[PDB]
């Protein structure tokens, strides 16, 4: 009989971002006629008390952590993690655990106002996909063979750069 708790969503979906990236935290919840305020929390600290969304214009490493929201009808949400990194490239995914059959969208994100070319996405040290100009790598339907350590690399100007690795787990069922 108890109403659903609030839910936090990130737009875009990437849980890890680079400093200077913009992130919008959205709160899915219900409001009563006399109180439509939304409360946002960053690691247990209150950060906002009215708007349904919390917009981070230019992320900093200090923004990393757990975020939760709530309304006066939808209770405290489970936490959503945001990781903020510093580097020329970042391999992004909407999550790090996928079920077999699931599509996997990876993005080799370059730092604000830089452009990457000759990009390769690698899995367990082996090339999985190459693009002459930076593009995303979509794995149609995940199999157990997709579990592993992923990273991407390419060129920004004449500088060879490589992202940190991201470990992806595929669960059965
Ligand atoms: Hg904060
Ligand atoms: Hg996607």
């Amino acid at each position: 009989e108890d109403l659903p708790k609030a839910v936090v969503f990130l737009e875009p979906q990437w849980y890890s971002v680079l400093e200077k990236d913009s992130v919008t935290l959205k709160c899915q919840g219900a409001y009563s006629p006399e109180d439509n305020s939304t409360q946002w929390f960053h690691n247990e600290s209150l950060i906002s008390s009215q708007a349904s969304s919390y917009f981070i214009d230019a992320a900093t490493v200090n923004d990393s952590g757990e975020y939760r929201c709530q309304t006066n009808l939808s209770t405290l949400s489970d936490p959503v993690q945001l990781e903020v990194h510093i580097g020329w490239l970042l391999l992004q995914a909407p999550r790090w655990v996928f079920k077999e059959e699931d599509p996997i969208h990876l993005r080799c994100h370059s730092w604000k106002n830089t452009a990457l070319h000759k990009v390769t996405y690698l899995q367990n040290g082996k090339d999985r996909k190459y693009f002459h100009h930076n593009s995303d790598f979509h794995i149609p339907k995940a199999t157990l063979k997709d579990s592993g350590s992923y990273f991407c690399r390419g060129l920004v100007g004449s500088k060879n750069v490589s992202s940190e690795t991201v470990n992806i787990t595929i669960t059965q069922a």
